[PDB]
């Protein structure tokens, strides 16, 4: 039983509310998830090499945001 | 039982509620999920070699932003 | 039960609502998923191999902002 | 059961809303999903090989932005 | 039970509805899924080369934007 | 059940609605969906060789937006 | 049961409706699905050769704006 | 039952639907599905081949616009 | 059942409507499906060969708009 | 000597293709698309001006002083 | 000499394409698009001015003391 | 001499492609959209101004002292 | 001699693609989005100015002396 | 001499891709959006201004002594 | 000499990319986005100003001695 | 000479990717963005100035004595 | 010579990729986010100003003697 | 020779990449942010001045003997 009431007033408000449930709000925010920023490789010379033979495998640069809800999040999965 | 009254009133507001939910807002923001910003590279010779006999495999420059609900939000999946 | 009121007033407003559920919105905001920006390489001589017997493989500059629901948000998925 | 009422007034409103459900709403917003913005090369000799005997192969610049919804969502496939 | 009402008003406005589903909506908006922009390459001798033998290669600049609903959503697939 | 009602009034509306499914709507807005804009190459000699022998090939400069709603919606597919 | 009234009113409205579903709508905005702008090329020798023994082979500079239903939808298909 | 009326009105308007499907409506718009704009070559020398012995090839500047509704939708389809 | 009316009024509209469907209208707008629009070259000698011993091949400047129902969409098509 | 709202063009060449062009737009109205669906509109006017459809003016004048473009919706009772 | 509002271009080659283009506008009003869905308005008047439309007016003077473009929606009662 | 409001372009080249552009603007509107759904107005008025609709106005003046672009919703009772 | 508001550029190349353009911008108004959604406005107005709309005004002037580019929604009344 | 709002470029090369660009805004009015959902708005004027829309207004003036760019929703009653 | 907001720029290359690029902006409004979600707003005016929408003015000028912007919402009464 | 307000760059080299960038803003309004959400506002105005919504005001001047911006919600009533 | 306000650059190399920038900001307000969320704002005015909204203003002057930006919400009542 | 408010830079290189930036901010309001949640305000004015917005200025001057950038909110009755 929620009840508000205004009366004889040259200005009312009246507001009644059972259940609120306030939500996620950004104002003149920034925000960063997931970021590489400013690299720099000075070699002479360079060489990479990947054998994989059944996994997985992530080289280089990365940058992953995930958000997954009902599952694995992994970046780099081998089953079975 | 939610309820709001005015009367008698020369400018008068009634506003009623059961349940309420908010939900997210932006307001003058910025956001950066899965970015790769300012990657430099001076070498003399570079070299890379993959030789993937049957798994996954990921390089070079990566940037990834996954949003799954219901399943795997791998980048480098190798089921079997 | 929910009821709003108002009477014997110069201007009035009811306003009544069983159940709400508020829903995301952007004002004057920005967004970057999944971005690749900025990669400069000098180098002399190059090379890249790939020798893929039968599975996934992703390479170079990439940006990826998948959003599945019911499955595998991969990038380089091998199954068998 | 949702009532509103508006009664001897100059000016009235009455509004009722059983159930309510928001939506996504962008106002004067930009958005950025699997972007890839300046790369720069600058080499002598390049080279690319790519001996695919069977799998799957994505290289080069890519900017992907899938939203599947009841399928996997891979970018580099490969099934047997 | 949904009911509004306006009565004995000069100006009177009575507005109900049972079931609301708002929809999205973009207002001076701007968005990029799936951009590839600005990209320089200043070399010598280039030399590309790709051998497949019976699966999917995908090479070069690209930019997609798939939006699938009832199927894989692959960039290059490859099964058997 | 949904009942709006107006009376006595000198301007007076009554609106109702059962269910209501709002939709999409684009107001003064722009969108990019699989663009590729500013590519360039400065080279002295170029050379690129393709030898499929029975797979799927897709090279060179490329912007999809496939919206497919039952079935695969690859770029370069390979069944056997 | 739906139902809108209007009486003794000098200018009145009634309105009903059961089920409505709204549409896409677009005021004003511009639409980018598939495009290639801006690609420059100067080099001295150029020179590309395809073999492809059976398969499906796409090159050169492509636009794709596939929008299929109950099929695939991809840009180089190979089955057998 | 979808009811409405209007009486003892000056001016009165009673609009009745029982279910309504709102449509597409495109209002001062512009769109590019399939567009290649704005693509130069200087060279000297240029030499294209194509050495196709039973499967499909598309080559140079391409844009299309497929809307297929009950079949493969495919650019380049190579079936056996 | 739907129902409307107007009486004792001095200008009355009532109209119903079962089941409505609305449908595409274009105001004021343009379209661009599959166009290709400023294509330059210029080179000193060029030379294209094409040699398809019983496949499907498309080259030079391309613009298509297939809006086919019940079959493939394909461009260059090789069945066997 | 004076220029004012002048377009002006030039261009030389020795051996290919050539293009001029040169436009001015000067009072100009370009483009008023307007669409009422399903829209009740109820005016009641007494020695007044209302105003409610489209009005599309352009005017342009050399040595016009006084000069009014468009005048729309109003009630003049000047005594002199 | 003077120059004001002046658009000009230039170009010189020897061999190969060549474009030059030169456009101004000067008073224009370019891409005005309304749409109004299921929407009531109600106006009672009494010797003033009410506006609902669209006016789009575009002017370009020379010489021109005292000009108006648009006057929309006034009342004008001056003595002299 | 004396340069306002002037868009100047050059440009050389021997050999390959050429474009030259210039364009002005100035007094221009561009782009003015705008939506009204399920909208309620009412206005009562007596001998003065209500506007509510969309008025685009531009203008371009050379020498008009005591100019005015656009006088909206005004009432004007000056003495002398 | 004297530069206001002046967009210059120049270009020079021997040998491939070249692009030169000089845009300007003088009074312009570009993008005014606007979407009213189930609003409910009442107005009473007895000799005075009420505005509601949207009023998008552009203008530009040489030699302008007391210029208004924008008169919404006032009341003069000057004895002199 | 003397440069003010100027925009000034240049650029030299001997083979390549040149890519030159000058812009200039001067009073101008870019980007206004505006959403109103769900709003309820009632207004009494008895002689005044009430302003309640949006106004967007450029003006650029040269030798604009005393200029007024936009002047909304007021009263003005001097004696002299 | 003088140089009074000037953007200017340069820039040589004997082989490669290049781009040049300068902008100006004076007196310049870009981005002024807001939304009113289900807003309640009761004005009563007696011979005032009373503004509550949304003002977006930009103003350059040159030689302009007792230059006013925007003058907004007030009330004027000089006896001289 | 003498330099206020300039942006000035330049750049060199042999071979390679070059940019060169030179931006000004002066007198300038970026990104005001603003959100009311059930929001209640009651204002009674007798004779005054009330201002409730967004200005957003950008000026810029050269020899501009007595310049005002944005003179918002006041009341004036000089003697002389 | 003189120098204020003033953002310079210089850039050199043979070899590689180069970046050359300069920005200048000089009377830029940039950022003014703002939320209002179930606020109740109740105001009585007599003869007086009051200012609850949002007001941004940028303003730059030479030569600007005397000059005011933003005089915001006040009472002038100055007997000369 | 004099300096003020300069912001220089400068770089040498013979083969690597090179960034070289230069930014200037002279009178500039950057990142105002505010929220206002369930919040009650109650005014009543007789004659003067209240403010409780928001109030963001920026101003810039050169030879401004005598400038005001904000003044807010104050009462000035001065005799002479």
């Amino acid at each position: 039983g929620v009840v508000a009431a205004a009366e004889k007033t040259k200005q009312g408000v009246a507001e009644a509310a059972g259940k609120t449930k306030e939500g996620v709000l950004y104002v003149g925010s920034k925000t960063k998830e997931g970021v590489v920023h400013g690299v720099a490789t000075v070699a002479e010379k360079t060489k990479e090499q990947v054998t994989n033979v059944g996994g997985a495998v992530v080289t280089g640069v990365t940058a992953v945001a995930q958000k997954t809800v009902e599952g694995a999040g992994s970046i780099a999965a081998a089953t079975g």
